[PDB]
């Protein structure tokens, strides 16, 4: 299976506690004006950037009242919204919601979540978040309520990454079993998507705003790989380059992706042609 070369157009982020800095962006998201949103877990806060990369604001501060994080990890936006999802790791097993201005608005889940490692949002305001350790996947609705929840021990080893579509099925991406595995509301197993040889040791996944499958990895250099809902493999490509441990992927609308590396930095890819204007 070969695939097309890639590379990023843009880096940025260094290590530091400072705007623009990082200790370790854990999770990343993006809105409908292609801001980064960014988890910068020990600083205790969120990082917005513009499509470019270039700093807007940050928000939230180490401790346990209104505004304050603690260790945040992973990141989703409504995108109706612009309102920004937050999950704290384990110790403070819980999610925060703030608004596109990052004014908090309110938090919940600290007595039901235990390993939160992923989290999305759908077309309905539903937060879906996708738990470690314990193989299970919660949805809440905006106030917090527990809309449903189902184990998943039987088809998920390594869970590191969730999207959803608009017909209500979860796409984890599992990092052990070589794949993205597929399920329902329900919690009723559907399908996978990759495998290996294809799509060895993913570390995230993402979805198109055509509704396609990516899958990424850091397995020997770093690889996308692209796919129809329905598991058709439609693309693939490799970067040049080994990256530092990832943490996270997002989607831009225009052909992008952006990644979240232990080296303090995003990089952001091109993993398809933009085509010509008129064209």
């Amino acid at each position: 299976i070969k695939r097309q070369r890639m590379i990023y157009h843009c880096k940025f982020g260094e290590f530091g506690v400072m705007e623009g800095q990082f200790t370790e962006p854990s999770g990343v998201a993006v809105n409908a004006q292609n801001d980064i949103i960014v988890a910068d877990t020990n600083n205790h806060r969120i990082q917005i950037f513009d499509k470019e990369g270039r700093f807007k604001f940050q928000f939230g501060e180490c401790g346990k009242r209104d505004s304050q994080l603690l260790y945040p990890n992973r990141v989703a936006v409504v995108r109706n919204s612009g309102d920004i999802i937050v999950t704290e790791r384990s110790p403070t097993h819980q999610i925060q919601i703030y608004n596109q201005y990052g004014q908090f608005v309110r938090k919940f889940g600290a007595t039901i979540l235990q390993h939160p490692r992923g989290v999305t949002v759908d077309n309905k305001g539903r937060i879906i978040v996708v738990e470690c350790k314990v193989m299970r996947v919660i949805i809440f609705d905006q106030n917090g309520n527990v809309l449903h929840k189902f184990g998943c021990s039987k088809h998920l080893e390594f869970p590191n990454g969730v999207v959803v579509n608009d017909k209500q099925e979860i796409f984890i991406s599992d990092n052990r079993a070589h794949c993205v595995k597929v399920f329902n509301y329900e919690g009723q197993y559907l399908r996978q998507i990759g495998g290996e040889g294809i799509t060895n040791y993913p570390i995230g996944v993402g979805i198109n705003s055509n509704g396609e499958i990516l899958i990424a990895d850091n397995h020997n250099n770093f690889n996308l790989t692209i796919f129809t809902q329905d598991g058709q493999l439609i693309s693939a490509l490799e970067s040049k380059v080994k990256h530092a441990q990832c943490f996270d992927v997002a989607l831009m609308d225009d052909g992008s992706v952006v990644l979240a590396s232990k080296d303090y930095r995003l990089y952001i890819y091109r993993y398809v042609q933009l085509a010509p204007v008129g064209m």
